[PDB]
């Protein structure tokens, strides 16, 4: 006794994850802070050659938004092809084919661009225990064009979608692509949703972020991203609850659906805020010995949240569905799931 889900539009940078186990000395050798994500810089030249030379290196389709889409689609398997559409840029190369084929196999409509200006993007993922440390080399993802955003497939997708999710990571590419979707979302009275993605977005891309927030109905982030957001806004506060409250009322909002703020906190309760106050949603207890892979927990949470939102569940239940999905993924190496969910939103 379930609904068919509303159509969702997702946009991010499709990246192939190149993964390997690594010491702390290695992190420091390339100037990395453990458990964080950055964009490839000079300081990290050679890191891909170094990782590829290691044993049991894996090549796995990734990308934050793409993981979100896959998790959402996994929660709605009866609706392969009829649910999520994803937009990004790849190249027609080994990596690109892997990415496109995996997503399509799972039922995601890949409205992706193909460029020749660069090879399909990749992310170096450095495993140290349960923690992953990420270095993203966007390549082709960084060349997503206005032509592609004005194309028939994308405009049909936008026109027929009710829920729009962009990762914060898209802000490093071209803010105008994001603003175009913000406007279509308003045109159709849809929902626009964003992820803060990483502290560096607040530090180095606050201007771009600032253009998009007024259109953003739902803002999602984790504990660290929230503190960094407060720092960007110059808010003198040490509380995730207070930061969410201010994100509701003191961050400009030009929408009508109602601004909502969702901050996850790993083991601790998720903070959920609206103009009617601030609520917490407990995270079900889980034996930490079953927790194998912290990476992508946020992406999985997002997927659960969207899959519930698209069948019309209330916010609290959307967070509960997100907890369920995030807790499945962290119990497995990689972005991996049972055949079918055991949870009905
Ligand atoms: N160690 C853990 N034990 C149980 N659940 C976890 C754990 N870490 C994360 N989760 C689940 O994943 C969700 C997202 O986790 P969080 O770490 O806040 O996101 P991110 O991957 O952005 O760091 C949490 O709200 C929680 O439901
Ligand atoms: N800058 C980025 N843009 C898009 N995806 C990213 C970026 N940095 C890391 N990722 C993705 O984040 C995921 C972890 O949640 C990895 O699957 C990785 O591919």
């Amino acid at each position: 006794m379930s609904s068919a889900p509303l159509r969702v539009y997702v946009q991010c940078n499709p990246l192939l994850d190149v993964s390997a186990h690594v010491s702390d000395e290695f992190l420091v050798k390339y100037g990395l802070e453990r458990g964080t994500a950055i964009l490839l810089s000079e300081r990290q030249k050679g890191i891909f050659d170094d990782i590829e030379k290691m044993p049991n290196v894996r090549y796995v389709p990734g990308g934050s938004g793409l993981n979100v889409a896959r998790v959402a689609q996994w929660m709605q398997q009866a609706y392969k092809g009829k649910f999520v559409t994803y937009v990004g840029c790849i190249a027609d190369d080994r990596y690109g084919k892997v990415l496109k084929e995996a997503a399509e196999h799972e039922g995601i409509v890949m409205a992706v661009e193909h460029t020749t200006k660069a090879g399909s993007g990749a992310c170096a993922v450095c495993i140290t225990g349960k923690e992953r440390t990420l270095v993203a080399d966007l390549g082709a993802a960084n060349h997503l064009s206005s032509e592609h955003m004005r194309s028939p497939a994308v405009v049909r997708a936008m026109d027929e979608s009710r829920i729009f999710y962009f990762s914060g990571f898209t802000l490093t590419v071209d803010v105008n692509h994001v603003l175009q979707a913000c406007r279509k979302a308003r045109e159709v009275d849809g929902l626009f949703m964003i992820n803060l993605s990483a502290p560096f977005i607040m530090q180095f891309f606050s201007a771009q972020l600032g253009e998009v927030l007024p259109y953003t109905d739902i803002i999602v982030a984790n504990r660290h991203e929230a503190k960094e957001f407060a720092n960007m806004m110059k808010w003198d506060t040490d509380c995730v609850e207070e930061i969410a409250r201010r994100a509701v009322s003191e961050v400009p909002y030009t929408g009508t659906k109602g601004r909502v703020v969702v901050f996850t906190r790993d083991i601790e309760s998720t903070v959920l805020a609206t103009k009617d106050g601030v609520e917490t949603v407990p995270v079900p207890q889980l034996d930490q010995d079953k927790v194998i892979d912290m990476n992508g927990a946020g992406d999985a949470f997002m997927g659960g949240f969207l899959s519930a939102y698209a069948v019309g569940k209330d916010l609290r239940r959307c967070c509960e569905t997100g907890h369920y999905t995030a807790q499945e993924v962290i119990q497995r190496d990689g972005c991996s799931f049972p055949e079918k969910p055991s949870f009905s939103p």
